[PDB]
DNA sequence: CGGGCATGCCC
DNA sequence: CGGGCATGCCC
């Protein structure tokens, strides 16, 4: 078992907080994210748009890292991981990890030499004049139901702005939901929030 | 892919033919038998009763040899394999192979090393006075359901009857579904052939 | 594309 | 134990 990083929001000095991209109505569209559950409902090894917005300017050299653990209590400690099968089926993330981030030269994986938990870091880069928000494209490379890895349980990202210094400037989670129906699973959840919750 | 062994019932000169065991009525009974269609239906690595029956006395050195094959057209040239999960999870067994015998001292683990094919072989021995038959106690040690092995695809065991120089005195098969509930399953497979079929 | 099934497992 | 759900995938 491994000691468990906060989920705790923190949005700290600079404002920080996520944004998701609009998707449309398909039972199986790529990614969709539902704002009444802070939940992202994608599919494995497809992209998931996550942007990064802030207030006041980051330092120069800080850092974007996200890392997976599982929601529930009972789980918590245990890492996150891509299953055995997945496992054995780009070029710098290691076969093991869940989490991947797209189109970035700079991407780092990383094993904790601690807690064995994964992560993926980018730097963090302002938005282009003009526009609002910067946006990492993340891949999950198993469904949450793999047998031997997530096995039908739950998980939450957490996105972290570090500076170089490895201080903490922010912190924000979202639940994800990696399946083959992502329009399917998202509306039966708020529909049993609404019913049940 | 790989050549693949022939399936065709051969009784032969010993008259061999297969026996089952009656089951209860339990919707999770641990293995049960439909002549109708001639499949067991099992859980993993539990035990599954085969029986052995001749006619006529097998020579001094007879073997019985087990091996699994993909019932479909489309698989037959594909290896029956355990699944990433489960072969990372007896002693004599390799972690690869699906099927075991248990309670037998003189057990053989074949990887065939022109088709790769896994078999599981042990010595024939007669029924003792008084009694009909042989039981061997095979165990499957994934379910027909696994991802990244047999992943929901049909299997037959074929179970052969060869003398110590390797001629092949009987065969016989039968499909396997191996699940967790193998009274639903079974159930439902047999009201489908009648409504159906 | 959206309807619907099989199947491990609910805690 | 038997009812019933979630979820990958039907070919
Ligand atoms: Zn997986
Ligand atoms: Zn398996």
């Amino acid at each position: 078992s491994s000691s468990v990083p906060s989920q705790k929001t923190y949005q700290g000095s600079y404002g920080f907080r996520l944004g998701f991209l609009h998707s449309g109505t398909a039972k199986s569209v790529t990614c969709t994210y539902s704002p009444a559950l802070n939940k992202m409902f994608c599919q494995l090894a497809k992209t998931c748009p996550v942007q990064l917005w802030v207030d006041s300017t980051p330092p120069p050299g800080t850092r974007v890292r996200a890392m997976a653990i599982y929601k529930q209590s009972q789980h918590m400690t245990e890492v996150v991981r891509r299953c055995p099968h997945h496992e054995r089926c780009d070029g710098l993330a290691p076969p093991q990890h869940l989490i991947r981030v797209e189109g970035n030269l700079r991407v780092e994986y990383l094993d904790d030499r601690n807690t064995f938990r994964h992560s993926v870091v980018v730097p963090y880069e302002p938005p282009e004049v003009g526009s609002d928000c910067t946006t990492i494209h993340y891949n999950y490379m198993c469904n949450s139901s793999c047998m031997g890895g997530m096995n039908r349980r739950p998980i939450l990202t957490i996105i972290t702005l570090e500076d170089s210094s490895g201080n903490l400037l922010g912190r924000n989670s979202f639940e994800v939901h990696v399946c083959a129906c992502p329009g399917r699973d998202r509306r039966r959840e708020e529909e049993n929030l609404r019913k049940k919750g």
